[PDB]
């Protein structure tokens, strides 16, 4: 009887002037780089709990890299679910506080626009994952990330 459908806005984000007052939903494509819970108490095993997880999340058009902040991970309640996002790939994730930051060039990568998450819950919804290009692969990002730099 029809499907609800997200609206696409990663684009009109970066090129708008002013940060997300909503909160945006989006898919996990990729987990690029997973988070570990802090456990307390001393051990000789590596302790990576400063560190928040990267993803790679698409919102139907366009993926973008989010930087899921430590805060947000610590915050959130892991109810029924591992500690960490990988597994759920394919699932819509609602980013409910998060900015768009520039990333300068660095380690043989060409600048860019990502996500920082201060917030996020996923939603239940799994579904199929579609090849979708960067967002800054987009023309009109691409000349905002230049006058970004220069400043």
């Amino acid at each position: 009887s029809g499907r609800l459908v997200l609206r696409p806005w990663i684009r009109e984000l970066i090129l708008g002037s002013e940060t997300p007052s909503s909160p945006r939903a989006g898919q996990l494509l990729e987990v690029l780089q997973d988070a570990e819970a802090a456990v307390a108490g001393p051990s000789h095993a590596p302790d990576t709990s400063d560190v928040g997880a990267t993803l790679l999340v698409s919102d139907g058009t366009h993926s973008v890299r989010c930087l899921v902040t430590r805060e947000a991970l610590d915050t959130s309640d892991w109810e029924e679910a591992e500690f960490g996002f990988r597994g759920t790939e394919g699932r819509l994730l609602l980013l409910q506080d998060c900015g768009v930051h520039v990333q300068v060039a660095e380690g043989g990568a060409p600048a860019e626009f990502y996500l920082q998450v201060d917030r996020f819950s996923l939603l239940p919804t799994e579904q199929p994952r579609l090849r979708v290009p960067g967002c800054n692969q987009d023309l009109d990002v691409q000349k905002k990330l230049y006058d970004c730099l220069e400043e």
